[PDB]
Parts: structure tokens; C-alpha cells; sequence
């Protein structure tokens, strides 16, 4: 259910990433008309939007709270729409026809569309109904700030005073920050509220965690990145940040005996560097039925085993989770494929005072990249395979219904874990899966502005650790807690001349630091830079400075090392990101 939704935000998402910075006005337009008919077309949206959060909270907003926000928005998308219209006609008409008379009507559209909106985020925030509004004041602070940043790109153009730009960018600034610490906050007391100790409290708290991140997470992530000025080139970027599927079951209810929330909670992936699916060791057990003909083979256990980031070949193999196989085991290799779907196949066995079910069948979808061909793979337990139940696609969409699956999925897999049910009356699978923009290569760009999550890296040194993101930047980060290297990442330059580049670095730190740039072991860049908090702060948007380095440099190796000083007993940096300006 909801999948229309969760594919809504996704595929909004998944456009966001192609007109993010100094956007070319063709596609800028082009992106418009799909957000009008995506997100701005009707009530339908926003309704499903409120929907969508009270069935997961299981809660209601108060009738007249729910009427004033569909009123506001209705009134908003006039504004969305007569904006764009008059924006589509000023990108396709010549130079010529911009008259006076025409730059006054654009810039009153812009004007009340831009002070509409700020007058009416407060609707979606009212007191006790914050959590509710999370998809929606989501959805509108997205559409105010991509909104706002079109004054710096038009604004002379139209005829806008000095003034007036620098009046919409800081209110731009402002906005980004209270926006994004918004919906951090709030998405944290819905998390917090949905925590219990059953089986059943964890698959709401999951399913919570995952649908918010879609729709709302995610979508903040692109907030910094509509600064045009701050980035006057396109942006090449990633979502490096986990999701997990519902757990795959063949009954509506366990009366009991599923996984308790600590035991499965406690024991999904922590906070670790990227890396990817490379081998699946099944395991399978038989399932005797009451009379014998109503018997059946199940997935028991399982072995995982990734391949890190580019860089390093070391593969990584999990513990074993689950219950050893009875059966033949069955083992499928991925190298290089990525898995863009999941169909599972459950069976029950009903017996006098017990009901025994288990996951019989898993058909995996797979895309290479390289040869540009589709296939599939999939486990069979080989007895009483019963009917399909489970389909990834349900909870993980494609960011386009446009193109073929392999083209348009959102999401791929990356990890497999199997759990084992009370009484050990059956056994729980349970899927990750990380975002199709993460680029495998770590590619700069030599047209585009590159941004590099830290969790790239392949090498953590000095006592260098992957700590949980503050949920506003896409993923997780690096803590650093020592004077020396912290983190060594594999780069691959997309041009053979001596292209230059500017770095710039996205921390927060508890002191005056040095950071310190080697390329294959030798330093090219050493520079200082400012305190951002104080020691035992909490994270929040502020925290972090984006910060230049001051000479440019070409990328003559592939070895980038970051190395940090200046720490004293105490003392904490997190790295979130490092950034390539192509440079001349």
C-alpha cells in the first residue's frame, strides 16, 4: 500500500539530482513541468501525503487542521503554476521581446508565489500535528527553497533590484537551515514514538524509518545544493544512506513468535564504510508437514559476503545469521550485476496446535552495466515452493514508469540478514538496500562540481570511525578523534589532461584544525580551518562549515588521503564530504 506515494518521492528525488546547482534553463523548465504534474497537480498528492503519515503513526490530524492545509496548498500551486507558466515563456522567448513591461509581470508572479509560501508553512507545523505535516511541509519547504534560488539565477534578467536578490538569498539561507533542523526533529520524535519491544513495534518503526526517509530525508539531503552561488556549475552527487524492506513472512500474524525489536534492531548492519552485494550463501531446512504431503523446504540461513568500495579487493564475509542447512546449500555470485528487484515465494504448514512458514522461493533481478544486459538468479528450496508474497518493487519503486525496470530502478541490493523467529518455530529474512546515484567509480567530473561522501573511502586509519549520519546529509560520516591520517579514498579522473581543481571540505570540529591532502602518499594541500561547535554539542544543520582549500591542484595519482591535526585530548571532527572544482 502507499507505493503511489513512496513513488512520488522518490522519483522527485531522482529528477532533484539531475538539476541540482546552476542548473541549464532547458533542463530547469523540463524539470518544472514533470514537478507540476507530479507533485502540483491536484489535492490527490497532499491528501495521500497527510494519509500516508497517519497510517504509520496511527493517528489522525483534526479535521480543521487538515482543511486550512489543503486550502493553503491549493491557493500555492495557482502561484507554482502561473510562475512556471511565465518562466517557460521567458526561457523560450529571444532576448528581444523582454521589454520592461514583461519583466514587471514575471517578477510580481515570483513575488507572490515565494511570499505565499512563507506565509503559509506554518499550517504545516501546527502544534501537536508536527509529525503528521512531515510529507507535506517536506514537500512545500522543497518547493519554497527550489523556488527561491531561481531569484539568483534570473533575478537581473528580470529586471530585480540589488537589493532585492540579496533579500531573497538570505532568506534563502535562513530557510534552509530552519527547514531542514525542522523536519530532522520531527522525524526523530515520530521514530522515537514507534519504538517497542514486539516484533510487530519494529516492522512499523522500520517501515516508518524507511518511508520517511523516501519522502522526506532524502529530499532535504539537496537542500544545500539549490545555492547557486555556492554552486555555479551542475553538481554530481549520491544518497549513500541504508533502507531495509519489510521483513519477508508468509503469515499476517506470528501470534508471538517473531524476532523480538531488540533482537533484530540490535543486530542490523551499524554504521560502516559503502560496498556492495557480491555473493548470497543459501541455506535450507525442511519443513515437515502434520499428514507429510503438506511438506516444504525454507531458507534457514545465510552467509553474506561484499566487495568494498573501489580501491580495495578485499572481500568481506558476514557471520553466519540463521540456522545451518539441512539441505544442499546454494550459493549465487553477483560480481559486477546489480540486483534492481527481489520476488519471494512463501508456504505454510498448518498444524494441530502450530503453523510453520518459511520463504521457499527467491528470484532475483540483475543488470550489467558493463555488457548492458538484463538476467536473472534465484534460489529454489527445491520442495513445495507455494505462491509469490513478496515483491521489492511494492516498497522500493522506480524513479521512472517511463523506462524499462532496469533503467529506471531507485534501489539495489546490498545486504541479506536471516533471523530466526521464538521457539525457533521458522526463520526471518530481511533485506538492505542502498540508492542507485551512488557511482562505484568515485568519478570526478571535469564539467561538474563532484561532491565525495567519506563513506567512499575503502580505508579508515589513526582510529578513523563510520559514525550514524544527523539525518540531513544523505548518509553516514567519518569521526575523527586523532591527531594523523583518518581516511584514504580511491578517485578515478574522468579526462586524460592536466585538468585543475579547487577542494572543498564539509566538516564540523570542536577545534582549529589542519586538514592535510596526499595524492598516492604525497601532500599537495595542507590548510586551516575554523571551529565549528563545542565539545558534546549535538549535530544539527549549523554544525557543519563548507570550507575551500587554497591552491588548485591536478589529480596526477588515485590514492586521496585526508590527514587531520591539531586535536587535543577531547577533541572530535566529522567529515561528511569532499568536493572537486574543475578548475582553469
Amino acid at each position: 500500500t502507499t507505493k503511489d506515494v513512496i513513488q512520488k518521492g522518490i522519483s522527485v528525488v531522482g529528477d532533484l539530482l539531475g538539476v541540482v546547482g546552476f542548473p541549464f534553463g532547458g533542463a530547469l523548465v523540463s524539470f518544472y513541468t514533470n514537478f507540476l504534474n507530479t507533485i502540483w497537480p491536484s489535492e490527490d498528492p497532499w491528501k495521500a501525503f497527510m494519509e500516508q503519515v497517519e497510517a504509520l503513526m496511527d493517528q489522525k490530524i483534526a479535521d480543521y487542521a487538515k482543511n486550512k492545509a489543503l486550502a493553503e496548498l491549493q491557493g500555492l500551486q495557482n502561484n507554482v503554476e502561473d510562475y512556471v507558466s511565465a518562466l517557460s515563456s521567458w526561457q523560450k522567448n529571444p532576448v528581444s521581446s523582454r521589454n520592461p513591461h514583461s519583466q514587471g509581470r514575471i517578477r510580481e508572479l515570483f513575488s507572490q508565489a515565494e511570499s505565499h509560501f512563507r506565509n503559509s508553512m506554518p499550517s504545516f507545523a501546527i502544534s501537536g500535528y508536527e509529525v503528521l505535516f512531515l510529507t507535506t511541509y517536506a514537500q512545500a519547504a522543497n518547493t519554497h527553497l527550489f523556488l527561491l534560488k531561481d531569484a539568483q539565477i534570473y533575478g537581473e534578467e528580470w529586471g530585480y533590484e540589488k537589493e532585492d536578490i540579496a533579500e531573497f538569498y538570505k532568506r534563502q539561507l535562513k530557510l534552509t537551515q530552519e527547514y531542514t533542523d525542522h523536519c530532522v526533529k520531527w522525524y526523530n520524535v515520530g521514530l522515537d514514538k514507534l519504538r517497542g519491544s514486539s516484533y510487530e513495534s519494529w516492522v512499523n518503526f522500520n517501515r516508518y524509518r524507511r518511508e520517511m526517509t523516501l519522502t522526506v530525508l532524502d529530499l532535504i539531503a539537496l537542500f544545500p545544493l539549490y545555492d547557486v552561488r555556492l554552486y555555479p556549475k551542475e553538481v554530481k552527487t549520491e544518497l549513500t544512506r541504508d533502507v531495509l524492506t519489510d521483513p519477508i513472512v508468509g503469515v499476517n500474524n506470528l501470534r508471538g513468535y517473531g524476532t523480538t525489536f531488540s533482537n533484530i534492531e540490535n543486530y542490523i548492519r551499524k554504521p560502516h564504510l559503502f560496498d556492495y552485494l557480491h555473493r548470497i550463501q543459501f541455506h535450507t531446512r525442511f519443513q515437515p508437514g502434520y499428514y507429510g504431503n503438506d511438506s516444504f523446504n525454507y531458507w534457514s540461513g545465510n552467509y553474506v559476503s561484499t566487495r568494498p568500495s573501489i580501491g580495495s579487493n578485499d572481500i568481506i564475509t558476514s557471520p553466519f545469521y540463521g540456522n545451518k542447512s539441512s539441505e544442499p546449500v546454494q550459493n549465487l555470485e553477483f560480481n559486477g550485476e546489480k540486483v534492481y528487484r527481489a520476488v519471494a515465494n512463501t508456504n505454510l504448514a498448518v498444524w494441530p496446535s502450530a503453523v510453520y512458514s518459511g520463504v521457499t522461493k527467491v528470484e532475483f533481478s540483475q543488470y550489467n552495466d558493463q555488457t548492458d544486459e538484463a538476467s536473472t538468479q534465484t534460489y529454489d528450496s527445491k520442495r513445495n515452493v507455494g505462491a509469490v508474497s513478496w515483491d521489492s518493487i511494492d516498497q522500493l519503486p522506480p524513479e521512472t514508469t517511463d523506462e524499462p525496470l532496469e533503467k529506471g530502478y531507485s534501489h539495489q541490493l546490498n545486504y541479506v540478514m536471516c533471523f530466526l523467529m521464538q521457539g525457533s518455530r521458522g526463520t526471518i529474512p530481511v533485506l538492505t538496500w542502498t540508492h542507485k546515484s551512488v557511482d562505484f567509480f568515485n568519478m570526478i567530473d571535469s564539467k561538474k562540481i563532484t561532491q565525495l561522501p567519506l563513506v567512499k573511502a575503502y580505508k579508515l586509519q589513526s582510529g578513523a570511525s563510520v559514525v550514524a549520519g544527523p539525518r540531513f546529509t544523505g548518509g553516514d560520516i567519518i569521526q575523527c578523534t586523532e591527531n594523523g591520517s583518518a581516511a584514504t579514498i580511491y578517485v578515478t579522473p574522468d579526462v586524460s589532461y592536466s585538468q585543475k581543481y579547487r577542494a572543498r571540505i564539509h566538516y564540523a570540529s570542536t577545534s582549529q584544525i589542519t586538514f592535510t591532502l596526499s595524492l598516492d602518499g604525497a601532500p599537495f594541500n595542507q590548510y586551516y580551518f575554523d571551529k565549528t561547535i563545542n565539545k558534546g554539542d549535538t549535530l544539527t544543520y549549523n554544525s557543519f562549515n563548507l570550507a575551500s582549500f587554497s591552491t588548485p591542484f591536478e589529480l596526477s595519482g588515485n590514492n586521496l588521503q585526508i590527514g587531520v591535526t591539531g586535536l587535543s585530548a577531547g577533541d572530535k571532527v566529522y567529515i561528511d564530504k569532499i568536493e572537486f572544482i574543475p578548475v582553469n
